[PDB]
């Protein structure tokens, strides 16, 4: 397939990114509703990220799974590079989480769920995602979770099983609304991390706090295995 802009229509801003403008759009070979990024060769060059993106964009053509957002393909002419990205209906966590507040343990066991299943996928095709942001948390039409990852979500190997760490951060994000080495100084942020300093506030249950335990060890290989999660009490319990 050899893409171009003159496939497609373009309707309305769907915010701003890292490089780029992503933008509502509907293929004209297909009627089929869509997202479209648009980067600038400069900019990536600027940086040095130009290929990296290029290797990341083929991992991430060959992913197809209802829990990761699909990237059907791209191009670029002189000067831009377009991502054709499947459209998040519902937005993202991070906005969501804002919006509530925080997650009842329902909504946090079926993401986790969701999350896990994804990284399942990933590890049974030697794919290994890094750092899990709310912001890279996109929501389809039917409430569920899609994974758009091409300090305080990082775990101690990284600034000193990623997945894990990530997965028990985000866990205990949902239920309490804040990450859960947050401080006033990045310094103070490294400290936690580093020495895994977190608490819960009382509303927590014992199920949660299990878990979440579980995932935020110091040591990688303590991690539970991503089946384990997925076969955990509290998981199964909470889970649609
Ligand atoms: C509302 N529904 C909806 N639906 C689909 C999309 C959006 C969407 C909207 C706004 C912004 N990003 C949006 O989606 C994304 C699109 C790509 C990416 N990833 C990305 O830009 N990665 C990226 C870039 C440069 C260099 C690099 C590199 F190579 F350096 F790592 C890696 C991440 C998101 C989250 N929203």
């Amino acid at each position: 397939r050899q893409w171009a802009l003159e496939d497609f229509e373009i309707g309305r801003p769907l915010g701003k990114g890292k490089f780029g403008n992503v933008y509502l759009a509907r293929e004209k070979q297909s009627k089929f509703i869509l997202a479209l990024k648009v980067l600038f060769k400069a900019q990536l060059e600027k940086a040095g990220v130009e290929h990296q993106l290029r290797r990341e964009v083929e991992i991430q053509s060959h992913l197809r799974h209802p829990n990761i957002l699909r990237l059907y393909g791209y191009f670029h002419d002189a000067t831009r590079v377009y991502l054709i990205l499947e459209y998040a209906p519902l937005g993202t966590v991070y906005r969501e989480l804002q919006k509530l507040s925080k997650f009842d343990e329902q909504r946090t066991a079926t993401y986790i769920t969701e999350l896990a299943n994804a990284l399942s996928y990933c590890h049974s095709k030697r794919v290994i995602h890094r750092d899990i942001k709310p912001e890279n948390l996109l929501l389809g039409s039917a409430g569920e979770l899609k994974i758009a990852d091409f300090l305080d979500y990082l775990p101690p190997e990284m600034i000193e099983k990623v997945d894990l760490w990530s997965l028990g951060v985000l866990c205990y994000e949902f239920l309490v609304g804040k990450p859960p080495f947050e401080a006033n100084t990045y310094q103070e942020t490294y400290k936690r991390i580093s020495r895994v300093e977190f608490t819960f506030p009382d509303f927590v249950t014992e199920g949660a706090r299990d878990l979440i335990s579980r995932l935020l060890k110091h040591n990688p290989s303590q991690r539970p295995m991503l089946r384990e999660v997925l076969e955990h009490p509290w998981i199964t319990a909470n889970s649609s």
